[PDB]
This record gives structure tokens, sequence and C-alpha cells, in this order.
């Protein structure tokens, strides 16, 4: 039997220091190809190995299709195929795009289903698995007004994150590295922030917020490690939530949620399944 491995790379979605994300074609149909940089071959390797235990199939999770290992002359090239999802990530729909209500939840409904498959333990079934680098640019837009998660190169199973994304206990160096729940509320941090970023873009009475990334008005355009650790831990700032949330009742049930995934204590946020019931219970 013939086994077609040809993809034809259309077009750069996508480059980073991570390497370059192309459109390509396999068979007629769409699929992503992560060309990854030398400085990432760890992440390919991760995610390779992780998917290797555990074939995860979610609507929320940005679905598997191929690791790919090929020789070269002098160097290895690394290939991670996906689905391909043509609206891009949630990063670049905010920038333009504003939502009502109705879009607004099922955003945020379907990153918090995705997380809390991510992170439970299926018995007879998967491993429970945190993310480790959630955020805006690692949530894909489906044409269903659904999202999902991308980019497992950091998962860990039962590089750094984003330095703007990380917790206060990653950033005070107090997580308990040893104790896995750590690291599912290092990524409930993240969520939060995540729905600060979509709910921004939500209109209520003809007003919505311009998009802006997390702390964008108390550390610089490409913070460091330093900067994060003064405001998040030393200030123990967190993101504003203007006056004009509080007429809606939608956001004025998000702003809390939201809230509740921030607290300094890790122990005291919402798990993920909590969220999920928390949402479904919004209008
Ligand atoms: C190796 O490389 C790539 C392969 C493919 C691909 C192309 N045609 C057919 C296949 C196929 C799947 C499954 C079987 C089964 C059938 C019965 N079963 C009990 C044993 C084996 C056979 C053949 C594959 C996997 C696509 C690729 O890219 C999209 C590949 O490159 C990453
Ligand atoms: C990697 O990805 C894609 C792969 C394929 C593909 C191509 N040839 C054959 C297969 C296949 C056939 C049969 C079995 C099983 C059936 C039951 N039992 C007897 C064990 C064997 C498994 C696999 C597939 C899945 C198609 C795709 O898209 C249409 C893929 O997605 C891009
Ligand atoms: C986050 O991470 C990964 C993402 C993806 C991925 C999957 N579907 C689609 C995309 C995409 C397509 C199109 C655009 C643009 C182009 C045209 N228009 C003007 C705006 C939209 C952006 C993005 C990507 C980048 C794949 C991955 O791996 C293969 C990723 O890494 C795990």
């Amino acid at each position: 039997r013939t086994v077609a491995r040809d993809i034809t790379l259309l077009e750069c979605v996508g480059k980073g220091r991570y390497g370059e994300v192309w459109r390509g074609s396999w068979q007629g149909e769409n699929v992503a190809v992560k060309i990854f940089s030398s400085r990432d071959e760890k992440s390919w390797f991760r995610e390779t190995e992780l998917y290797n235990t555990v074939m995860l199939r979610h609507e929320n999770i940005l679905g598997f299709i191929a690791s790919d290992m090929t020789s070269r002359h002098s160097s290895t090239q690394l290939w991670l195929i996906t689905h391909y999802h043509e609206m891009g990530s949630l990063y670049d729909y905010l920038q333009l795009t504003t939502l009502d209500t109705v879009s607004c939840l099922r955003i945020v409904l379907s990153i918090a289903s995705g997380l809390a498959h991510l992170h439970i333990e299926i018995f007879g079934g998967k491993p429970a698995i945190a993310h480790r680098d959630l955020k805006s640019k690692n949530i894909l837009v489906k044409k269903n007004g659904q999202c999902c998660i991308a980019d497992l190169g950091l998962a860990v199973m039962h590089r750094v994150g984003t330095k703007r994304y990380m917790a206060p206990e990653v950033l005070d160096e107090t997580i308990q590295v040893d104790c896995f729940d750590s690291y599912k509320r290092v990524d409930i941090w993240a969520f939060g922030l995540v729905l600060w970023e979509v709910a921004r873009r939500m209109v209520s009475n003809g007003i919505v917020e311009d998009y802006k990334p997390p702390f964008y008005d108390v550390v610089p355009n490409d913070p460091s490690f330093e900067d994060m650790r003064k405001v998040v831990c030393v200030d123990q700032q967190r993101p504003n939530i203007p006056n004009r949330w509080f007429s809606d009742p939608t956001l004025t049930s998000l702003a809390k949620l939201m809230k509740e995934c921030w607290y300094q204590n890790p122990s005291a946020r919402l798990t993920a399944l909590r969220i999920k019931k928390t949402l479904t219970k919004i209008d």
C-alpha cells in the first residue's frame, strides 16, 4: 500500500523563536505544520512523548495528526502536524473583533472545558495534565465559535512559561514543585488573565475596551521576570476591572470569576471544573 506523506506548505501563518507554523495541504485537506527551531527542539520531544502516552481527543484541544522527524545532511527536521483553524489565535481574533454575551460565554466556557479535560485524571482514560503556558496566543478560534487550547510543548503529566502570564508562586519561586496540583493552579491564574482579555472585548451598553494584554499598564512591552515579580508579588497588583462591567450581569459574574483565579494563595483559586459549573449558570 502507498503511504502518502507529502504535505504541500502553502503559506507561513506564524514565525517566532519557536520556528514557523505553515498552512499545509495533505490529500486535499488543510493541516497546520509547526517546524521547530533548534531553540525549541525539546518542545517537540515533550509533546510527542505526551501524545505517545495518551492520544488526547477533545473538541477544545488542538487536534493532533502527526509528529515527524526527518534526517537531513547535517540537521534533524522536526514537524508537528495538527488540525488547521483558519480564524487563527484568540489573541489575533480579539484585536479587531468585539463580542456579544453569547459569543463571549461560548469562548470562555470552551477554554474552561479544554482546560478541565487536560487537568482531570480519567481511570481505566488519561493522566492529569498541566499546560504550563496558557495564554491567548496558545488558543485557536474555531468556525463554530468555540476555541481549542494549543501547544503542549511545556505540558506535564501526573523553556519556562510566558513571563506576562506567570503566577505569583512562579515569580517568587515558592511554587511547591513536587505537587502536581501546583501546576494546575498556575494554569488557573493564566486562565483568569485570558478571561480578562476576552471580557474586555464584550460590548455592554455600547461600550467596549480596546484589546490589551494583561498588565499592559504596569510593565514594559517585553517585561522582565523582575518587572513581573514586582507587580504581581511585591505590589500584589491585578488587572483593572472597568466600572462599566458592573452595569452588565454577565461581566459582573465574569469579574467575580477572574478574581477567584487570582488569589495569591494558590490553594484558594477555583478549579477548572468549578469554573465550568459557574460559567454554565451565567445567563
Ligand atoms: C509515516 O508518515 C506518515 C503517514 C501518514 C499516513 C498516510 N497514509 C496512510 C497511513 C496509514 C494509517 C494507518 C494504517 C493502519 C492500517 C491498519 N492498522 C492495524 C495498521 C496500520 C496504515 C496507513 C498513514 C499513517 C500521513 C502522514 O502525514 C499526514 C505521515 O507523515 C507524518
Ligand atoms: C494521520 O492522519 C490521518 C490518517 C488517515 C488514515 C489513512 N489511512 C488509513 C487510516 C487508518 C485505517 C484503519 C485503521 C484501523 C481500523 C480498525 N482496525 C482494523 C485497526 C486499523 C487505522 C487507520 C487512516 C486513519 C486519514 C486522515 O484523514 C482522512 C488523517 O488525518 C489527516
Ligand atoms: C498556537 O500554536 C499553534 C497554532 C497552530 C495553528 C493552527 N491552525 C491555524 C493557525 C493559524 C492559521 C492562520 C492564521 C492567520 C493567517 C491569515 N489571517 C490574515 C489571519 C489568521 C493564524 C494562525 C495556527 C497557527 C498550529 C500549531 O502546531 C501545528 C501550533 O503549535 C502547537
